[PDB]
C-alpha cells in the first residue's frame, strides 16, 4: 500500500483515491474531488495520464486542472485544496494546526492560511493568538463550489 500524492504529502488522509494506472493513492480533494460521489469510476493520477494517456480515452478521468502544471504550482494547488476541506470540518485554524493536519513545512502552512485569508474563508479573531475562525456557511455555500463543483 503506498500513498504517492502531487501535493507532496505521501500520507492518507481523508478520502483516497486509487489509480488505475499505477495503482497508487492520491488524496481525492487534491484531484478537486470533495464528494464521494465525485470520485469517478476510474482515476488516473496525473503522472498515469502524461505517460499513458489511452487510460484517458477508455475510461478514465484525471484531474485535467493540475495534469500539466509545473510540480510548484501543482503542489501549491493541491495544498490549498486540502486546506479549504480540513477548514469545512474546524471552528478555527491557524498556521501551525494546518502544518499538523496536512504534514506540512510551518512556511508552507503560512502561505496557505494567507490564501484563506483572501480567498475569505477565515476571518475573525480565534480564542488564540494567531488563529482565525472559520465562515462556515460562506465556505459551504459559496467558496467550496468555485474550486470543486462538478456540474
Ligand atoms: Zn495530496
Ligand atoms: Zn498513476
Amino acid at each position: 500500500y503506498e500513498a504517492r500524492c502531487p501535493c507532496g504529502v505521501n500520507k492518507d488522509d481523508g478520502v483516497m483515491i486509487l489509480c488505475d494506472g499505477c495503482d497508487k493513492w492520491q488524496h481525492a480533494v487534491c484531484f478537486r474531488i470533495l464528494q464521494e460521489g465525485d470520485v469517478p469510476t476510474s482515476h488516473v493520477c496525473e503522472i498515469c495520464a502524461k505517460l499513458k494517456p489511452e487510460l484517458l480515452r477508455t475510461g478514465g478521468t484525471t484531474d485535467e486542472t493540475i495534469q500539466n502544471l509545473s510540480v510548484e504550482a501543482r503542489k501549491a494547488t493541491c495544498l490549498f485544496r486540502r486546506v479549504l476541506a480540513l477548514c469545512l470540518n474546524e471552528d478555527s485554524v491557524s498556521p501551525a494546526f494546518i502544518a499538523r493536519s496536512l504534514g506540512i513545512e510551518y512556511t508552507v502552512a503560512r502561505g496557505l492560511f494567507n490564501r484563506l485569508i483572501k480567498e475569505q474563508v477565515i476571518k475573525g479573531a480565534g480564542p488564540r493568538r494567531g488563529e482565525k475562525l472559520v465562515e462556515k456557511e460562506y465556505l459551504e455555500n459559496i467558496v467550496c463550489p468555485r474550486f470543486f463543483s462538478h456540474n
